[PDB]
């Protein structure tokens, strides 16, 4: 049954996740890609995204993407480094 969007009542998904055109909440690109509903941007933070943070204690990259690996939190990092 679905758990988010317009099926959903406009429910926002958990965590900031993102939620499909098909109201189900998820973080792949059948989630955040085309047809995404809501929360969208869970993989982007930064200065170019209004500052956002990174769920999940994420680092953002200078590029502005969130991850874990040390291209993401090394030299450039925009927030959650450390
Ligand atoms: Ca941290």
């Amino acid at each position: 049954a679905p758990e988010c969007g317009e099926r959903a009542s406009g429910k926002r998904c958990p965590n900031g996740k993102c939620c499909s055109q098909w109201g189900y909440c998820g973080t792949t690109d059948n989630y955040c890609g085309q047809g995404c509903q809501s929360q969208c941007d869970y993989w982007r933070c930064g200065r170019d995204f209004g500052g956002r943070l990174c769920e999940e204690d994420m680092c953002c990259s200078k590029y502005g993407w969130c991850g874990y690996s040390d291209d993401h939190c090394e030299d450039g990092c925009q927030s959650q480094c450390d």
